[PDB]
Parts: structure tokens; sequence; C-alpha cells
């Protein structure tokens, strides 16, 4: 009854337990344990840097986001920018990664203008990061955040960057992000700006 | 419809509104296979193939051991074999691989195990092809770790598999034989010991 606006998305998800397949349109998926992600994160951190690990989860996310936007692209042409864009935040729910809640969204392809402010609720990433690390000193939601930047950047034809303003990892009640075109912040590893920003805004 | 998997599908809930996916206690993620391809490409070039391969078995092993924990006391009114099938079934629910049983005999009590399965539509195989193309040797490492991790735990001893044909080598499907450790004609902390073992291919 109540995934009225999700439904068109669910309609592309095919479970096929009997053949070891799960599909979103043309692409496969895997139902994965979060605590297994928690291990992959700590093991990576142990092998590489905080920095190289960080960088991986973000680039990862950027990818997932771009692919979902490819997918959900030819999918709501009846609708407008805002309602189509939403597919993104909805997919993050669908994949059980995070609950997106919109404080503010203003966008327009042709104006090359974007500003998003959302609350992330129930982030897995923050939850797993606490087990393996405890109270962090920076935000933890790298993957979610890469995906955020990715999805968005696909949708507008320009690079959209997010800052995680508050994070459950850091003790904040919910997590929160803000997203604006790269330049409105005063070779496509956009991965490096994200880290440089959370740095050069102490 | 397909009633062999129900006691599993049941323990799964999709709360898309609050962005949680649920397996009993455990919380789950529906993910692109891209994160695993990427990880494969990055690791391949930062560390050896040996190192990348090992890491992947280790990861596969942790998930095998988890489902093993979770499905543990779930099928007490069936026998060892149908109980055990939980792992192979889970691997398919998780959309990683279809397991088609060629042969299976197990006794926890007698310390006995022999599994010979076919793997079909292996996701790992797929990933390796579109990152590295034809392998020299079987490539379904994550999958193999799981096999090893799951079996091992149920059995309460060290069960090691070998991929014997792999889509990654042009075979039509992949194949695997799992025996106990001592039944191989070649010779905690121990979770790392075991990954070290299933790495001698
Ligand atoms: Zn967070
Ligand atoms: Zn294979």
């Amino acid at each position: 009854e109540q995934n009225k606006d999700i439904q068109d998305l669910l309609d592309k998800i095919v479970f096929d337990a009997q053949h070891g397949q799960i599909w979103f349109d043309e692409n496969r998926m895997l139902l994965m344990h979060t605590s297994i992600l928690g291990f992959l994160r700590k093991d990576l951190y142990q092998m590489l840097g905080l920095e190289r690990t960080k960088r991986f989860f973000i680039r990862c996310g950027y990818q997932a986001g771009m692919r979902d936007a490819e997918v959900t692209s030819k999918l709501r042409p009846n609708l407008n920018e805002a309602e189509a864009f939403m597919a993104g935040p909805q997919m993050h729910g669908i994949r059980g990664m995070v609950q997106v809640e919109v404080n503010e969204l203003h966008l327009s392809h042709d104006l090359k203008q974007f500003y998003a402010d959302f609350n992330w609720l129930n982030s897995f990433e923050a939850e797993v990061h606490l087990s393996e690390f405890g109270a962090s000193d920076q935000p933890a939601c790298w993957m979610l955040l890469g995906y955020a930047c990715g999805y968005s950047s696909f949708v507008m034809g320009q690079t959209i960057i997010y800052q995680e303003t508050h994070c459950v990892a850091q003790g904040d009640e919910h997590c929160r992000i803000i997203g604006k075109p790269l330049s409105e912040w005063e070779p496509d590893a956009v991965s490096d700006e994200i880290i440089a920003l959370q740095a050069e805004l102490n």
C-alpha cells in the first residue's frame, strides 16, 4: 500500500533465489551483512591508511550512485526534477543503507543550481564504524556520502559535493549532509575534494 | 511455491521507509557488485594477486561463519544434510551463486564430510572477467571462503574446498569439492590459519 512513490523502483528489483541472482534492471546485487562491511572497513584501515580506506569507500559510493542514476535516469520523465531526483534518496532506503529526510532541496539542471540539505537517519555506516572504532573525531559516512555526490553529479550535469555536517559516529543524534556544486564551496577523483573539505572547514 | 527456502526468506524483512534490511538480529545491505570489483582492482595493484586472493577468501570466510551462526539452531527437526543446505541456499538468496548438489554426505558425529557441488551464475566469476578477463586458475575466492567458513562451523572442524572448474577459466560453470582437512593428499587465530590453508591452490 504505502510505497506508492517507491513502487516504480521496486518494480525493477528481481529476487531470484533459485538461481543465485538479484537484479536491479541490468545489474546484479548481493544481500550483504553490514557487520561484514564493518570488517572490510577495519581490515582496509589496517592494510592501508585511514586515508586510503576513506578514499576507497567514497569512490565506491560515487560509483554506486552514478550507476543508480544511470538506471533511474530513463525512469520518471513524466515528473519534474525534484520528484525524479528523489529516486536517489529512495534507493538508499531500498538498499537498507540510510533513511533520507529532506530539510531543503532546490535544483535546476539548466540553471546549474543545486542545494541540498538532508538528514540521514539510521545510517549503517555510522553504526558499523562505532563497533570497530568507537566515537570518531570526524564523520564516518564515506560510502553513503560518495554515493550522495555520485548520484547527484549524474543528475545535474555537474559535480555536486556533500559535507557530512553531523554524524552519529561523532555522537550527534542523527547524521546530516549538505550538497552544493563544487565551486559554491569557499581526472575524476572528486574523492579528493570531499576529504580536502571536511579538512579545510575545521 | 519454492518451499525449501522459506524458513530462510522469512527471517528477511525489507523496511525501505526507514532504510533497514533485516536478517533476524543482523542488519543487511543490498549492494552493487561494483564495490567488490573495485576492491578487486585496487587490491590487485596495491598488493599481489596472492594477497588480494587471500583477503577475499578471508572476507568470504567471515560471512560464511556469520550465516552459520545465524542458521545454527534453525532446522533441528531435519537431518544434518538438509540443515547444512542452509549455507548453499543462503548463498543464493544473497544472490551470489546457485548451488546445484552433485554429491553431499556429512556426519558431524563421525567427523565425515564430502561435498561436491556445481556453482552457477557465480557473481565472483562475472566480476573477475570484466576486470581481468580469463584467469589462469579458478577465481571464485570470496565464494570459496564462504564455503569454507560455513562448512567448517557447522562441522566444528576444518572443512576445505577446491574450485575445480571455474567460469573464470572458460568452463561452462564452476565446480567445488569440499573435504575435511586431513582428507587432502597434500601437506580466533585459527580463522587466519584456515584462510592460509584454502589459499594453497
Ligand atoms: Zn554518519
Ligand atoms: Zn569460479
